[PDB]
């Protein structure tokens, strides 16, 4: 309506109804949108988030629309603080669900979850939108047990220094490439290493990656060439699959496309 432009919610429309969680922007809450429409709703904590820059990306981000993706519906604009509106996951964030080991995971699912990332950034690849921080703590999980990915291209807003400058002490070194390590080469090819990591954090049930190094011992193992190994419940063609994410030469590694392919393959042989 009038003083609304499409990418832009009333926050009036919100009903508000549990608090879900918090994360790196701050409190996140589900509620209701004109009564009937259940929403998440993303409370960007004051000084956080680069907005004006965020604003003018979510009129891109509303756009991107896949099953797989979690779907951004609008922003609240214009009021302190401004709140991110987006799809419903009820059962939260993948990396906590994970480790509920009440869930006792087959193989199966675990693959099927891979195969959910998989198709959602395969989608982002066509549309050459980078997510630049992919990891289990960026995807979310609905009723249905579905994994969706959250929060694609997020961190280019981000105002904190420690979560953006890889010596940062928030800075996602355990999901990084060399290239991006050694002189911040961010591509397709960071998100393929990053993705690579977030099957070996589901196959070990949301362990740390590289749990007993610290970040400057883990981007020394990694830029001698060392790697995670293979968790227990991953079988050969799966540990095959994630290894084939972290080539030290970037042009090597695959795209969404062909690891979707490698895991349907395993899929049906499985
Ligand atoms: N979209 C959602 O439904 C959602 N978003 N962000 C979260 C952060 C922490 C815990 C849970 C959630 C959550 N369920």
């Amino acid at each position: 309506g009038l003083g609304y432009g499409s990418w832009e919610i009333d926050p009036k429309d919100l009903t508000f109804l549990k608090e879900l969680g918090t994360g790196q922007f701050g409190v996140v809450k589900y509620g209701k949108w004109r009564g009937q429409y259940d929403v998440a709703i993303k409370m960007i904590k004051e000084g956080s988030m680069s907005e004006d820059e965020f604003i003018e990306e979510a009129k891109v981000m509303m756009n991107l629309s896949h099953e797989k993706l979690v779907q951004l519906y609008g922003v609240c604009t214009k009021q302190r603080p401004i709140f991110i509106i987006t799809e419903y996951m009820a059962n939260g964030c993948l990396l906590n669900y994970l480790r509920e080991m009440r869930h006792r995971f087959q193989t199966q699912q675990l693959l099927e979850m891979c195969k959910d990332v998989c198709e959602a950034m395969e989608y982002l690849e066509s549309k050459q939108f980078l997510h630049r921080d992919l990891a289990a703590r960026n995807c979310l999980v609905n009723d249905q047990g579905v994994v969706k990915v959250s929060d694609f291209g997020l961190s280019r807003y981000v105002l904190d220094d420690e979560y953006t400058s890889s010596v940062g002490s928030k800075f996602p070194v355990r999901w990084s490439p060399p290239e991006v390590l050694m002189y911040s080469k961010f591509s397709s090819k960071s998100d393929i290493w990053a993705f690579g990591v977030l099957m070996w954090e589901i196959y070990s049930l949301g362990k740390m990656p590289y749990e007993r190094f610290t970040n400057s011992e883990t981007a020394e193992h990694i830029a001698q060439g060392l790697r995670l190994y293979r968790p227990h419940l991953a079988s050969e063609k799966v540990y095959t699959i994630m290894y084939s994410c972290w080539h030290e030469k970037a042009d090597e590694r695959p795209t969404f496309k062909i690891l979707l392919s490698n895991i349907l393959d395993v899929m049906d042989e499985e």
